[PDB]
């Protein structure tokens, strides 16, 4: 019955801030008809048209349609710069071709603050105590956040996605939970961050008895 | 044709002896042609009629909407009773059903910690004061921040988020001026929940060496 849907995607925020990734926007196409499954892709970077986007490998999926892709390799600069990415898609179940566009979310970025809280004296009576890491004051929202003991990441922690505050800034927690013990035997935790505004977009801090 | 949404109780509601929970079922799409709908509602299998309809509302896209709503006692709520609503319409070819109940599991109490600022915050007009409720479940819960019996004006709460041992958990932040922590003034974190003594709890935060 239904014609194709059109979804455009972001790169991933680890891929724009490790140096080891490379980051792409990803043109999706859905609900791809058997009779016509080819489908054109046009790509433009601030509105001029590229030509080095590559098709992945067009996948049946368990409904028995077809999902169609087109991916662009972003540089880094690039798209922390601000670019635009618009992907235009035509297909013969089309009456006219979908064109959707994407770029990093506009706004000046601000560096996030990274403050680790120790747990309440009152935790120490449980099993396990609370760890905190409050990351505040960040734009744009794109962060990664990662808590870690002698170089390696802890089991056991959860992150918050970020929340608008109400200086249009964003905030998140990260809870670590470890053994009473651990925390009582005054080991070293740290709270590492990665955004875009950080110097070399990383920072850690640690956090002990 | 027309939709149904089958709305619980707002959490507020389910915990304030002086607030009436309702369930709400909601028909979105109605034409002009057929406005009537027919609504059933059963409590946990059983036919009632004490049901109401509330006033007809026409949307800007110029489609009805159409609502049903009905009072729960506290008590059934939070024992889990289950509500069903059946929808009939000349645009439906078969009546839609949809059910409704507190989410199962068994609840736990929330665990309020607050924390201080951070050390490194100090250099900042503004400090956070950080009120963390863990392990509580289920998810329906209000926070507030307040001193002097007065609410906070600037706190955000993050929404709950599920934590490895199936309980939720969130943070919320209250944003003070300086001067008000430095000066020892109290603030305090309330926090309602149905696995609480009488379903609600306080905890102070205070500089105070
Ligand atoms: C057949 O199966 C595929 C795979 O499950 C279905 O593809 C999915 O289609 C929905 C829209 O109908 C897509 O939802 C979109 O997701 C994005 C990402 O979260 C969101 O931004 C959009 O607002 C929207 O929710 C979903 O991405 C897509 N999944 C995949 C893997 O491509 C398809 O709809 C099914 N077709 C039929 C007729 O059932
Ligand atoms: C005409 O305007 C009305 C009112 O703006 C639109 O009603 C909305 O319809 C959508 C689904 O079509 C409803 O979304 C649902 O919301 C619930 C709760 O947020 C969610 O659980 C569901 O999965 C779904 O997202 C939405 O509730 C409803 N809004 C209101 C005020 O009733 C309607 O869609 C428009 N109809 C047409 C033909 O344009």
């Amino acid at each position: 019955l239904g014609g194709p849907s059109v979804f455009l995607f972001p790169p991933k925020p680890k891929d724009t801030l490790m140096i080891s990734r490379t980051p792409e926007v990803t043109c999706v196409v859905v609900d791809v008809s058997h009779e016509d499954p080819e489908v054109q892709f046009k790509w433009y970077v601030d509105g001029v048209e590229v030509h080095n986007a590559k098709t992945k490998p067009r996948e049946e999926q368990f409904n028995s349609t077809f999902r169609v892709v087109s991916v662009l390799t972003v540089l880094h600069q690039d798209w922390l710069n601000g670019k635009e990415y618009k992907c235009k898609v035509s297909n013969k179940a089309l009456p006219a071709p979908i064109e959707k566009t994407i770029s990093k979310t506009k706004g000046q970025p601000r560096e996030p603050q990274v403050y680790t809280l120790p747990p309440s004296r009152e935790e120490m009576t449980k099993n396990q105590v609370s760890l905190t890491c409050l990351v505040k004051g960040f734009y744009p929202s794109d962060i990664a956040v990662e808590w870690e003991s002698s170089g390696q990441p802890e089991n056991n922690y959860k992150t918050t996605p970020p929340m608008l505050d109400s200086d249009g800034s964003f905030f998140l927690y990260s809870k670590l939970t470890v053994d009473k013990s651990r925390w009582q035997q005054g080991n070293i935790f740290s709270c590492s961050v990665m955004h875009e505004a950080l110097h070399n977009r990383f920072t850690q801090k640690s956090l002990s008895l």
